């Protein structure tokens, strides 16, 4: 039933999603580093908001990226 | 209080996170790839159950990096 030219299209998806997300958190980590210079003399109580959801994203999914890592690591070892 | 210093470390274990996701998927899509060329007998036989496995992670998994670049996506925004 499933080929491996479907598996081929699906990994393809994958991989897209998956540069997508490292494409996005570049970006953010970009934003980040150019704060780094002007911070000591900004006004951070305006930053507290975006600062405080942006740790809860990156911190929240971590172990969820970590899980597929090892997901995956284990199917791809089963090929041993 | 959170510091463009503490965003970055966190960003950077990001990176790394989603990095090994990247790795993993490249492993299992070589694995996949380099079976088209005996998708034969035994072969099919031998690797239906990795083959069910890598369908249902990968196709569960593409929502998944797909909500986390789009949130992301979002955030990068308001930084702007």
């Amino acid at each position: 039933k499933i080929t491996p030219e479907e598996l081929e299209r699906i990994a393809g998806n994958f991989k897209n999603a998956a540069g997508e997300a490292q494409s996005q958190i570049n970006r953010l980590e970009g934003d980040i580093n150019s704060l780094e210079g002007q911070w000591a003399g900004a006004t951070q109580a305006k930053f507290r908001g975006e600062f405080i959801q942006s740790k809860q994203a990156m911190q929240q999914y971590i172990p969820i990226l970590e899980g597929i890592s090892t997901d995956l690591k284990r199917i791809a070892d089963k090929f041993r």
